[PDB]
């Protein structure tokens, strides 16, 4: 029984953000990192791991704008 072909499914492109992972081939244990634009915040789990069922713990997060005006409070 020598056969693999197991690995999570490529995550969908995220708006105002991009994923960054060390290993290209999504395999068990792999850790995904979600990064959004400077100034926004992530809602959910910033880090997503691949379960033994080839399914991420939960759906991917998203980027949300925060109530802020300008770089300095003022």
């Amino acid at each position: 029984g020598s056969s693999g072909s197991s690995g999570c499914s490529d995550l969908p492109e995220i708006q105002n953000g991009w994923k960054t992972t060390s290993h290209t081939e999504l395999v068990r244990g792999a850790r995904i990192t979600y990064q959004c634009d400077p100034g926004y915040d992530i809602v959910g789990s910033d880090t997503l791991t691949c379960q033994w069922d080839l399914s991420w713990s939960s759906d991917p997060p998203f980027c949300e704008k925060t109530e802020e005006s300008g770089p300095s409070s003022g």
